[PDB]
């Protein structure tokens, strides 16, 4: 089995969602591009009719797979992270960036045609600011969530890794351009990495 993250080049412009959020150091986004959104909804349809057939699974470290959420009790894309001591596995939902904990029954097999498409559960973090004391203050982490929430935000892909992208994300909502690392920087609430 092969998969692939969706790919950037540097300084590349490009409209983003945040979906989950932990901190201005990690963060998850659905970037729009190449009808990703559209294309991600008609894979999690597919999904269910596969996942709804006679149980077609060896959980290893790195194998991707079909976990069943039970927050609202349908089967995504994952990739095994760990096995416990039980006969349970923690495993991160790709297309999502959470990672949560199942029963072995909550795990299937996963067709390679349902790979095709790129995960699009981008880790993200700003670039160019850091913790002013050592770690993220709860401040901090509220008013990024106060900017980002349920909007669409423009990001520019600054720095590229193998596990993950740095960005710069502006609210164009207005015709003042809001950058929102300027806006913890300014706001006192982030330091600049000068």
């Amino acid at each position: 089995l092969e998969w692939t993250w969706v790919e950037f080049t540097v300084d590349e412009t490009v409209d983003v969602v945040v979906c989950m959020m932990y901190s201005p150091g990690e963060f998850y986004c659905h970037f729009l591009k190449d009808d990703a959104l559209e294309k991600l909804d008609d894979l999690n349809q597919s999904l269910a009719d596969y996942c709804a057939q006679k149980p077609p699974f060896k959980a290893e470290i790195g194998r991707p797979c079909c976990a069943f959420f039970s927050g609202d009790g349908n089967w995504y894309r994952a990739l095994v992270k760990e096995i416990l001591p039980s006969g349970n596995v923690k495993v991160h939902f790709v297309d999502y960036g959470n990672v949560e904990e199942v029963t072995t029954d909550q795990l299937q097999a996963i067709l390679p045609q349902f790979l095709l498409l790129p995960f699009q559960g981008m880790q993200c973090w700003l670039v160019d600011i850091q913790p002013p004391n050592k770690h993220w203050t709860k401040e901090a982490t509220a008013r990024f969530q106060a900017c980002v929430v349920g909007l669409k935000l423009q990001a520019r892909v600054v720095e590229i890794t193998a596990n993950g992208v740095g960005v710069e994300l502006t609210d164009l909502s207005t015709p003042y351009p809001k950058i929102i690392s300027d806006v913890l920087i300014r706001e006192q609430l982030v330091l600049r990495c000068g």
